[PDB]
């Protein structure tokens, strides 16, 4: 089996994408945030505090025939950005363009944190990480993906988001049309249960390539690109005016600049992120200073190839038994 769904800009910003995902019986159709630096797949529901609902679409489990309640099943996650979301657990069908998993574990929130509230095109996430990171106790669940791999043509799913503009979640094929020249296959280590890999170094604009390895995660729920802060440095340092700001958090650089792009290194291939994606807008309504979106990941603990990253290629997230991750450029 194979499945393919369109994954759509939240906004002008591309802060996030959703997917539309169909739960129950008959299909209640969610919009979900498809997150592979996580590995629950949690909904907005019936069970949701009314007051941290605002606007979303709610799963409704006492409306579909093919839901039951996993008895005594709880979960609660936290996120990197400080959000989270806690409830019970359903089992019910889930489909994804098309690809359909029976007895997938559906997460109903009874209580959401307030970005989640506050933003109300996103009805959930949907992880795909490893399953080792789903926090559903007592017993563990696994990711869509995990269930459906055995089902698939071949056990990969790919990401091709789009910049402005909508992009395509494929599971289990790859679309040969999708990108360009080849796809350059790189190793994952699934120790901390997710898809991280070493990048080979990068590149300032047109300046040259810098040979330094970069380990980090290919996170599709990340919206930025978080690196060392040598690194950083080195990028925004080729800015006029940029600067690091503690008051706003992080680097930020006059709106009438030209940004230059950013190279990343897969093996010896190499992603060239154009300037405009590192654009993030005014820091608030009217400002003539702009929000940057390569920012450094000292004191995150890890360094994540977000969506800006992420956006300027066509990604295979491989789940052999040894599972790699491939990168070509689009």
């Amino acid at each position: 089996s194979t499945g393919s769904a369109t994954t759509t800009p939240i906004d002008s910003l591309d802060d996030a994408y959703i997917t539309p995902v169909q739960i129950g019986t008959p299909a209640q159709t969610l919009n979900l945030d498809f997150d592979t630096g996580s590995s629950d797949l949690w909904v907005f529901s019936s069970e949701t505090t009314a007051s941290e609902v605002d606007g979303q679409t709610i799963y409704t489990p006492s409306k579909s025939t093919t839901a039951k309640l996993l008895s005594g099943a709880t979960w609660s996650i936290s996120y990197g950005d400080g959000s989270s979301s806690s409830g019970d657990v359903y089992t019910d069908t889930v489909s994804v363009g098309g690809l359909t998993v029976t007895g997938q574990a559906v997460e109903s929130a009874k209580k959401v944190s307030s970005s989640f509230t506050e933003d109300s095109t996103i009805d959930g996430l949907l992880g795909l990480a490893f399953s080792t990171l789903n926090t559903v106790s007592p017993t563990q669940q696994k990711t869509f993906f995990d269930n459906a791999k055995a089902s698939l043509d071949s056990p990969v799913f790919t990401a091709d988001l789009g910049y402005h503009a909508p992009g395509t979640y494929n599971f289990g094929f790859i679309d040969t049309t999708a990108y360009t020249g080849s796809i350059t296959y790189t190793a994952v280590s699934t120790k901390q249960g997710f898809w991280e890999w070493t990048s080979t170094g990068y590149a300032v604009g047109s300046g040259t390539f810098k040979s330094t390895s970069i380990d980090g995660i290919a996170d599709t729920g990340t919206t930025l690109l978080y690196l060392p802060a040598t690194v950083v440095s080195a990028y925004w340092a080729q800015v006029s005016g940029a600067k690091s700001s503690s008051s706003v958090g992080g680097y930020v650089f006059p709106c009438s600049a030209t940004l230059p792009s950013f190279t990343f290194g897969v093996g010896s291939a190499r992603i060239v992120i154009p300037g405009d994606y590192i654009d993030f807008g005014p820091i608030s309504t009217g400002s003539s200073s702009c929000f940057g979106g390569i920012q450094s990941s000292a004191g995150i603990g890890i360094n994540i190839f977000g969506d800006v990253a992420l956006k300027a290629a066509f990604v295979v997230f491989n789940g052999a038994t040894t599972p790699t991750l491939g990168f070509a450029s689009k």
